[PDB]
């Protein structure tokens, strides 16, 4: 089902996978990417395993208030208590937050400031809060070591932005753009399929009510500062860290790193993944994800 819900002055559209009365597990998105950045079929193979899935569209996507950001400017502290207020939505006290790529930082502030709505935490495709990332951008392009010494946003990441640059007139070209995004970041580590991902790309885009550009206001949004990341500290649920093995955005050790700053961490990593959610890794992800919210519970 799906609903709408409220969090302060914004309203979020929401929808879920399995049973109601199966433990909350509550999907959070990268930058830029509305609930349907997680492929129902994913949602849907992790609910089958005894979970209650849900999943949202950030504010400035999808079907939630979308707004000009520099008039009404907002940062994670924003996006993580939304994602709090979903679970406010949906009547769920403690929910396994799982954090993919910008979602990650976004759960690190989840971890920090509503830690009382956890079950337990898992983040993949991402960094810790002491990774300096939009910094480290403007780093690796003029040639410039990363401040914490850790990879910078490699190739791929790059080539990746150069195609976003590039023109698309109609559906077709834009679904044809974004596939090719998704297989550029994704590499060649697991098998690729464009059919596939050209399907969850137009469900996003009918999701968006048909409008073909995508999402923009979380290029506007500021990073929390590094200092946080010693708060990490203090976090007690259950934390699971999966490393992609060949993460073009935040490479290895990226994943180990971001373990290290939390007591209950334990890292995995899924061999010959990228930065994109094929159906080849969907399998390896749920088994994980499943085996860490079963210990913790
Ligand atoms: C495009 C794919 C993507 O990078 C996936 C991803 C991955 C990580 C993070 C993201 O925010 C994001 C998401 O990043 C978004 C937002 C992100 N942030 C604002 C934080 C960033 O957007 C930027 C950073 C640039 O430095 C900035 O560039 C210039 C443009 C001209 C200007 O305005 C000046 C001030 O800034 C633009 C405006 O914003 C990237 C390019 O896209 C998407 C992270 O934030 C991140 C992290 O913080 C720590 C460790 C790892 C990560 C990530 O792996």
């Amino acid at each position: 089902s799906e609903r709408i819900v409220p969090s302060g002055d914004v309203e979020l559209w929401s929808d879920d996978f399995g049973d109601p009365a199966d433990p909350a597990l509550l999907l959070v998105m990268g930058g830029n990417l509305s609930a349907l950045g997680w492929p129902d079929e994913f949602a849907r193979r992790l609910a089958d395993g005894g979970l209650h899935v849900i999943r949202y569209d950030h504010r400035d996507t999808g079907r939630s208030t979308t707004r000009d950001f520099a008039a009404h400017p907002y940062g994670f502290g924003e996006l993580a208590a939304d994602a709090v207020a979903v679970l406010d939505g949906w009547g769920v006290d403690r929910a396994h937050v799982v954090g993919l790529s910008m979602g990650a930082t976004i759960t690190q502030v989840i971890a920090l400031d509503h830690h009382d709505r956890l079950s337990s935490l898992t983040m993949l495709l991402g960094g810790g809060l002491d990774i300096d990332f939009d910094a480290n951008i403007e780093r690796v392009m003029r040639g410039e070591p990363t401040l914490d010494g850790l990879p910078g946003p490699q190739q791929p990441f790059l080539d990746a932005l150069a195609l976003m640059n590039q023109p698309a007139e109609g559906r077709a070209a834009e679904v044809a753009k974004r596939v090719s995004k998704w297989r550029i970041l994704s590499g060649t580590g697991v098998p690729f399929d464009d059919a596939e991902y050209a399907r969850w790309e137009e469900r996003a885009i009918d999701h968006a009510g048909g409008v073909l550009a995508e999402p923009y206001a979380h290029y506007s949004l500021t990073l929390p500062p590094p200092s946080r990341a010693a708060e990490l500290r203090e976090v007690t649920v259950p934390t699971l860290v999966i490393q992609a093995e060949h993460d073009p955005i935040a490479p290895a050790p990226h994943g180990k790193h971001l373990a290290g700053l939390i007591p209950t961490a334990r890292l995995a990593e899924i061999p010959g993944m990228g930065h994109a959610l094929p159906s080849s890794v969907h399998g390896p992800l749920a088994e994980v994800i499943l085996a860490h919210t079963r210990s913790a519970a």
